[PDB]
């Protein structure tokens, strides 16, 4: 069946100038080439019988320099019905563990672990127990004040959340951070459903635990396994994207796996990567142009 690559620039760094496209498109000696978003993103179906691993090594070699992200993969099954998403560093631009050990003086030490755990050096529950522990005595009052100063929005997150169900998409946002900040953050940027690790406090202070059983690789795994078969589809229906060795479990899982800024090692095991662009590139990926978007 028939392949086609998309080409992705970020809106903020908007490259993907129409005679780069063009010049992408002769370099696969493209059928055509159809924009999705002027200066952003471009579909190019591959001729038949070139092999992805091909377009994608001619259309990098042709755009070597520039931020502007490439795909292939079939055409016929790009839109998904399922979106699963992680939140730390994904969906929000900060790791609420690291915002949250800022409050008891501990960041530096805290964000080290984190980023060990991120890259796949360290298993993620030993990690999270760790670092969570150095939270014990925390008021409850700190995590509103996290939430309401310190995270912000990853760019293109509610666009693509809110595009993906007006098309009849159902979203999830997962995440071995914590609900105290995944049910806000769910609502801000408009999903479905969140399902996160839970903060054991004694009804004023942290007690610098988590409840068990920690949700890990493997957690965000079985939730997509669960919304699929809850809405009677399957995980090949489903586009997963994160940013961590935690994710890649989902990622490879599903029908469409996209490692989002990731640091390479773990980059390296995801079959789509976006480097460059903001969540609207999961809207290019899919086919979407921007007259769909939700503005
Ligand atoms: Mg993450």
């Amino acid at each position: 069946v028939s392949l086609v690559a998309t080409l992705i620039a970020n809106p903020a760094k908007a490259a993907l100038a129409p005679s780069l496209g063009i010049k992408a498109s002769a370099a696969v000696n493209a059928t055509g080439l159809y924009w999705l978003a002027d200066d952003i993103a471009c579909d190019i179906p591959l001729p038949l019988g070139m092999e992805a691993s091909e377009a994608d090594a001619s259309l990098r070699a042709t755009l070597d320099g520039a931020p502007i992200d490439v795909v292939v993969q079939e055409q016929e099954r790009r839109r998904k019905k399922i979106l699963i998403a992680d939140m730390d560093s994904t969906m929000i631009g900060q790791e609420c563990i690291d915002e949250l050990a800022e409050e008891a003086g501990l960041r530096d030490h805290v964000a080290a672990i984190t980023a060990r755990a991120m890259n796949g050096e360290i298993a993620f529950e030993p990690a999270l127990r760790e670092r969570v522990a150095l939270l014990k005595g925390l008021p409850l009052s700190v995590i509103d004040k996290v939430i309401s100063t310190r995270i912000t929005l990853t760019p293109g997150g509610p666009q693509l959340v809110r595009t993906m169900r007006k098309h009849g998409a159902y979203t999830a946002l997962v995440s071995g951070g914590f609900t105290s900040f995944t049910r806000r953050i769910a609502e801000m940027i408009g999903f479905n459903e969140e399902r996160a690790n839970r903060l054991i406090d004694d009804g004023t202070r942290l007690t610098g635990t988590v409840a068990e059983p920690i949700l890990g690789r493997e957690a965000k795994v079985e939730k997509l396994v669960e919304i699929a078969e809850r809405v009677g589809l399957t995980p090949e229906d489903a586009i997963a994207v994160g940013d961590g060795a935690n994710d890649l479990g989902m990622i490879q899982l599903a029908g469409t796996g996209v490692a989002l800024h990731a640091k390479p090692a773990v980059a390296a095991q995801a079959k789509m990567r976006i480097d460059h662009g903001d969540l609207t590139a999961l809207l290019y990926i899919q086919g979407y142009r921007k007259a769909d978007f939700v503005q």
